[PDB]
RNA sequence: GGAUACUGCGGGCCUUGGGACCGGGAGAGGCCGGGGGUACCCCUGGGGUAGGGGUGAAAUCCUAUAAUCCCAGGGGGACCGCC
């Protein structure tokens, strides 16, 4: 019988996290990061590491009995950036290739209607 | 001693400058009260297991007393996106 889950994709400028849950999101099936498939800090946000982590999570989910996946993609947001990193699309392509069927795609980045003051000071970063 | 155009002084008149009033409308003008909206931080439970964060590259830092992540709830302070 068809079994559906959700895939949360947290993508920042420094790392990517692919986390598969049931539909309620209350039960975890497979959670992989880009800091487990490489060992150099400067390559965790790589679309390659994203592809790899997504492939492994999809393998485990399939073995556990999950055939379909809805997607929820997420930049950090809030007072931080609202644009996702370069790993989300690669992760989605990897999820599709691994054999999982894909359903609805949605963006669930949090946006303030208005928000706590952001960290850089009045001037911002200068280097 | 003479004159009366201009200024001044005294008395009347006028409505153009200014003030008052009526009407239907515009506006993030100000004060008071009431009701909310997301997002952020902490606490309490359920899941899951080894990294998370950060940089030009790193390290201090957090994390097996179970972090990052997802779910259900409770509390708090500031501000009010797009249009």
């Amino acid at each position: 019988k068809e079994k559906w889950g959700v895939a949360h994709i947290y993508s920042s400028y420094n790392n990517t996290i692919i986390h598969i849950t049931d539909l309620t999101g209350a039960e975890t099936i497979s959670r992989w990061s880009g800091g487990m498939v490489v060992k150099a800090d400067r390559d965790e946000p790589s679309p390659y590491a994203a592809m790899i982590a997504a492939r492994r999570a999809a393998e485990e989910a399939m073995e556990k009995g999950i055939t379909g996946v809805h997607i929820k993609v997420r930049a950090p947001g809030g007072s931080k950036s609202k644009s996702p990193g370069p790993g989300a699309q690669a992760a989605i392509r990897a999820l599709s290739r691994a054999g999982l069927r894909i359903g609805r795609v949605e963006d669930v980045t949090p946006i303030p209607h208005d928000g706590t003051r952001p960290k850089g000071g009045r001037r911002g970063r200068r280097v």
